[PDB]
């Protein structure tokens, strides 16, 4: 009949998902270890293309099947849209698993070699010896932590990415004067990723008894105690520990250590930061060269004892700046260049092509090296880290954003009781761990906010998912090189773009199998508004949009058809308000808008998306009514809806919060006079008490947009606000610090941040206790001067800031005894707080030197130049 | 309907890409390494063939879809020759798919060994030791370059195409009696193109104590302190590494050597200049024998302490000039006349095929000294280079003109930020580094004017591409070889011409 | 390494244990007649099923896999559970890598299962919310 075409379509879905389920297994054992026959890569990325193909079509299945229910919306004319429709996906399930089959029948000799698999020599590294550039202070100063410490074994630890050099300052401290001297045994182990226990133990005897047949029968156990022995029978001894990988690898080999008393120093190089951290607790990161280190460096690589030609000073100094001071960087740039013809005109082509070269010409060298730490990384891991790429090098990716996009491109697939952004962030914490991703900043709380790769591995990132993994593709031009024709962007997955977004447009490119746009440019960019319905017109399976940086003035219908549609990010100057149309987009997870208009209005039922989880803006937000009729009368939940980041005042009501019983972080702009006013029943208890009932609840914000506060207002009582609250922000609210108490008494609070007067009044008397949780205080832009308080009303206070508050008089000296607080910040203060400042650093300088232990406090005054 | 039939061959054309896809994949599988098995080489010959004229089908169908759009231009005339055209084409691609289904039935053997690929001794190379012909000059330069420098160690590179004589003259250097005076420590190292360390260091060891058992759990950096020991403990050293392939090996081999400021001094042989080029700023490149000294090898070579008859010393001279003075190609020649009877007749047959003789009476000699340059070669410079071949043997080829050609072929597939003539002159420049090109002019602005390829070299070229690659055919006519005929030129690719093309 | 030891029969009665709440004490009898109507019990010889399950489950507690809470007076294992970190690898591997039985809960994101996954769950394990 007229349905029977879905279940006839269906039929082949199955067969086709049992399949996959083959084919992924062999991607996966295939991704086990890095092939290198031409004829096993070739079908892996023949396997991994209909792969793709085939969620492509099962996806556009599954959209179909959802939308049949609706036939009786639009009768004949949806009827025959449909049936042709399910035609064509009948069609394509039909390509592929006639692809799949021809897979299975002709290329049987790889998925043998895989599937049976029937198919060393330990390289120990070799490093500079006597020019090393720049490691003097970094050596110094780890020397000078080898001699004083405990008198038990003690660790210290050389982190840092792959090619920083950890190696080459581990053997300048190896053959430095001071601890040969020092230490009268020096031994020098090379614990590769893969190492046997008693090839080390008997390495490690070699060094003092020539004659070793005889412990042919001797367990590991007794041979670890004879080097025990050996390396107690003298003074101190230093190890070295090189290309530690994982944390056994230590427990299973310190075994042959002794404890003597006798201040022994085990120095190790690592590349992962948790083996380093366990090992000790300050783990010494090796420091980046400089731009003028990584000349002088490229300087003595290529022209040896000699001075660089002035004709090539300049083009040498491009090029080293380029390779970001990493050594292992700097050192294969100089061996390309070593066989060049030493001219102006070479040397500029090699700068115009670092990355290149330093990933093609010779693999046998760094690509290995990259790819030790890369194979290393589990399989879910992967996806993720070659995802960090298709930003540009040397941008500054938010923790945050790229969380959203990894959960939204569905790479994180979790069961557990944790959600979906803890275990991104997991994940971002293990590559970081790894050293494959650079913290750049750290929120106050601890979190990571922003994370970029380095230059070179973001090369390697862009090898490795363009050309073998076919993850995403970069569009650009300037160069011979134009936008990619249609033949080769029907292959494209993703699509990363940057610059020349209404040039690429305007062609009316075909993306029939493109599931993500990023524009990842910085610059913001009106679109034309002819051009509006080109990106849901190119790009029927866009999957995630990050337009960011694209101004949108109008929502074109086509926007709707987007019903795979993830991931929203739109700035816009003009839109106000969202149509209904846009709820039929039932997969949206996260909907960011950036409007720079007052107030937006949330006309589409967002309710309706059960797969919900950020609705993030910046205007106030007026959501839809909850009110639902009969034909869905169950009480559908958006437990996975995390962020409700601007909603009206007005909204605050008990019926939204029941409907959203996991939200984290929850925020309110506008008239927040109707939040604390009293309803006209007889009970006093207003909107604000239905926010008390989000019992996971853990971050608030209220920005009061207006100024009619001819009422002084009043804060609840502790017990109405959310007792597992961590976080509250307020901004132009126009309170009293005689309020602050209130908070005093919140059990969970812990960082609090008052911007542009919060709270106003001159003085307020805190007593003794509060705040017991609390460690991180902002104060920006207020009328306050003075402040009293005491030791125990701020037992674990970390931060304090005051941004531009000239008024403030001055601060209490308990502050100063606050065993916790470790940073202040005064910024544009008078000359009566830098000296009371002044008199805090000198009561804890004479504290310290009193005789106890030193507290480790810091103070910064900023700018630092002014009051000389 | 009119224009179905271009869809029909299309959905033939998708099928034939990936069939081409797999076909590459294993061209360049058997690639990585010289197959012996007649079969495997014989499958090769035939999957190569099938995709050469995959191509050609499928740049036909490419044109006919683009010439498709000028249907409006001509009407039906041009409407009934492009159907004509369409169907030709049609029938083209069906008949190499079913080529690629006979061989994926018939063939499935030979595709197994490549895939699976289940399936040795190092020969230390043995040089003339006494009898070594006009190498006083350049052996007298090298030790008195070894003498004079600074205080810490030295690296005097040897470089030259291959059997140019480097390791001939760093063992006439060797044995030389200024530096056994000079030199109180001489170590040779064979620092082949594999090689372990360890047993580089345990062969160096064994120069200076006999029991080197003790040895058998010290780690390869102990060992090398020892070596380090052994060498600094009396005065000058001098190491001799011979055939160093790449800077890896000279950087890891290196940490054996110390330094005492007693000017000890390491002579190495190398066919890269890159190498060379790092190890020193001025390599030694080692000259090429004069036609006399050619003929003067050629002559001990072949009649011992005696003279040449006076009948056969024109023929002989004739064959030594012909050997452009490399002395691995008069050694090969002198091995094949000294079989011979020692007459004119057959003096004057061997100078009239000097490159025949030089490459297929004794492949196992001069051959696999080529092919360790040649496998070496990335797969997509291996055809760059071989086109080299094309031009006549001592002719000089313009650079801007190879570079050109060699992108109008498709060879240089290039999709970063430099431009297609930057790839290939960098393409160049790695065959020159190779020593396999020889830069015979330069612009005064250092780019590369024109070169030319080894005679010996241009030989190997020819043999690869005409008989193992199909590469490219050569036409000429003067001796009973006439002009090629239609079942042959059907499966030539390229066609290189001298003379008489009117005829 | 315990795990793989145990005989082939007595692997998915030990991973039946898994079903039961982690720390919550599982009653002998009540374990013996689930295994035995669940068919793991297979036995033809003179002795009871019921001694069978008993020889068992003595058999887990001898590689002390399963700990023995309490006795009866005549020597009978009377109830016994797992340590929370076996119970933990008995969910590990029979929901994840066996598909024994599947656990069904609510109160996080997690939701009931859908028609889809739960037209291949082979045993359900329920502990709230039954009636929702
Ligand atoms: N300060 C330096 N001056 C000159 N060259 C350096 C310096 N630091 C490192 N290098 C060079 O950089 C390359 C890599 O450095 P190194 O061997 O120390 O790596 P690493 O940090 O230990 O890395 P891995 O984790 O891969 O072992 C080597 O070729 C080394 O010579
Ligand atoms: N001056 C010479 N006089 C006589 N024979 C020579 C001379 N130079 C080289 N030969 C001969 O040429 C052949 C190759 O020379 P040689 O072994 O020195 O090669 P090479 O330049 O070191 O090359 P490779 O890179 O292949 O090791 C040998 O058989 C050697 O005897």
């Amino acid at each position: 009949d007229n349905a029977d075409l879905i279940l006839g379509i269906q039929g082949e879905v199955e067969n086709l998902l049992t399949d996959l389920n083959y084919f992924n297994a062999f991607l996966k054992e295939a991704a086990k270890s890095r092939r290198e026959n031409e004829v096993l890569k070739e079908l892996v990325k023949k396997i991994r293309k209909v792969v793709n193909d085939a969620e492509d079509s099962i996806d556009k299945f599954v959209v179909e099947a959802k939308r049949h229910d609706d036939k009786n919306k639009f009768a004949q004319w949806f009827h025959i849209t449909h049936v042709a429709r399910a035609k064509g996906v009948a069609d394509e399930i039909k390509s592929i698993r006639e692809r799949v089959k021809e897979i299975r029948d002709n290329d049987a000799y790889g998925l043998q070699a895989i599937t049976l698999d029937d198919n060393e020599e330990r390289k120990a590294p070799v490093v500079e010896e006597d020019d090393v550039v720049g490691f003097d202070d970094e050596a110094k100063t780890v020397i000078d932590r080898l001699i004083g410490g405990s008198d038990y074994v003690e660790v210290v630890p050389v982190v840092g990415m792959p090619g920083l050099g950890k190696t080459t300052l581990a053997y300048k401290i190896y053959k430095d004067p001071k601890v040969e001297y020092e230490f009268f045994t020096r031994v020098w182990v090379y614990v590769s990723q893969t190492f046997k226990r008693r090839e080390i133990f008997l390495n490690i005897i070699s060094k003092f008894t020539r004659n070793t047949k005889q412990y042919d029968d001797t367990p590991e156990d007794d041979l670890a105690n004879e080097v025990k022995e050996l390396l107690g029978k003298g003074g101190k001894y230093l190890i070295v520990l090189d290309d530690v990988w994982t944390m056994e690898a230590w427990d299973r080999i310190k075994i042959a250590f002794p404890n003597n008393g006798k201040r022994n120093r085990v120095l190790m190089t690592t590349r992962q930061s948790n083996v380093a951290k366990r090992c000790n607790d300050k783990p010494h990161d090796l420091k980046f060269l400089t731009k003028d280190e990584s000349w002088e460096l490229l300087e003595k690589k290529v022209f040896h004892k000699e001075k660089c030609p002035p004709e090539l000073e300049l083009p040498g100094i491009s090029i080293a700046e380029k390779c970001m001071g990493l050594p292992l960087a700097i050192v294969v740039i100089a061996g390309a260049l070593i066989g060049k013809g030493k001219t102006t005109r070479e040397w500029e082509l090699v700068a115009a092509s670092v990355g290149e070269h330093l990933i093609n010409r010779d693999p046998e060298n760094c690509k290995k090296l990259v790819q030790m730490s890369y194979d290393r990384l589990p399989y879910d891991l992967k996806a993720c880290f070659l995802y960090c790429g298709a930003f540009p090098g040397g941008s500054q990716i938010p923790a945050k954003k790229l969380i959203r996009l990894w959960i939204a491109e569905g790479f994180i697939q979790y069961q557990g009781p944790l959600a979906l952004e803890d275990v991104a962030e997991d994940h971002l914490n293990d590559l970081v761990n790894r050293n494959l991703v650079m913290v750049t900043q750290r929120s106050c709380s601890g979190q990571i906010k922003t994370c970029r790769v380095h230059d070179m591995l973001h090369e390697f990132c862009r090898h490795e998912a363009m050309m073998e993994e076919n993850l995403f593709q970069e569009i650009k031009q300037g160069q011979e090189r134009s936008f990619p024709g249609k033949q080769e962007l029907a292959t494209y997955r993703r699509l990363c773009i940057q610059s020349l977004i209404p040039e690429f447009l305007s062609m009316k490119p075909s993306g029939e199998h493109v599931r993500s746009f990023l524009c990842v440019g910085s610059k913001k960019i009106d679109m034309p508004p002819n051009e509006i319905p080109s990106i849901p017109k190119a790009f029927p399976l866009l999957r995630v949009l990050d337009a960011e940086s694209i101004k949108f003035s109008r929502f074109s219908r086509e926007f709707f058809k987007l019903f795979h549609l993830r991931y929203i990010a739109l700035s816009t100057d003009k839109i106000k308000t969202i149509p209904a149309d846009f709820g039929n987009l039932w997969n949206i997870q996260t909907l960011i808008v950036e409007t720079q208009q007052a107030t937006l209005d949330i006309k589409a039922d967002i309710w309706n998306m059960t797969r919900l989880r950020h609705v993030c803006t910046n205007a106030s937000a007026t959501l839809p009514s909850t009110k639902r009729p009969k034909s869905s009368k169950d009480n559908l939940v958006n437990r996975c809806l995390q962020t409700l980041s601007t909603i009206a005042p007005e909204c605050c009501t008990a019926e939204v919060f029941t409907r959203t019983p996991n939200l984290k972080k929850l925020g309110v702009r506008g008239k927040i006079d109707a939040l604390l006013e009293s309803s006209k029943d007889g009970s006093g208890s207003g909107l604000f008490s239905n926010i008390g009932k989000l019992g996971c609840l853990e971050y608030l914000k209220l920005v009061n947009d207006t100024r009619l506060s001819s009422k002084p207002l009043h804060l609840p009582p502790a017990y109405i606000f959310p007792q597992k609250l961590k976080k509250l922000s307020l901004v132009d609210t126009w309170f009293e610090w005689k309020d602050m108490s209130i908070l005093g008494l919140l059990p969970e609070l812990e960082v609090l941040k008052l911007k542009e007067n919060a709270f106003k009044g001159q003085s307020w008397e805190q007593e003794d206790g509060g705040f017991p949780r609390l460690q991180v205080l902002w104060i920006e832009r207020t009328d306050l001067t003075s402040w009293k308080a005491s030791s125990g009303n701020f037992p674990r206070l970390k931060h304090l800031a005051l941004i531009s508050c000239d008024k403030l008089e001055e601060l209490p000296a308990e502050l100063a005894d606050v065993k916790n607080l470790q940073l202040i910040e005064l910024q544009s203060s008078s000359e009566s707080a830098a000296r009371s400042a002044r008199a805090i650093l000198k009561r804890n300088q004479e504290k310290e030197q009193d005789g106890d232990k030193g507290t480790g406090f810091k103070l910064s005054i900023f700018p630092h130049d002014l009051g000389l």
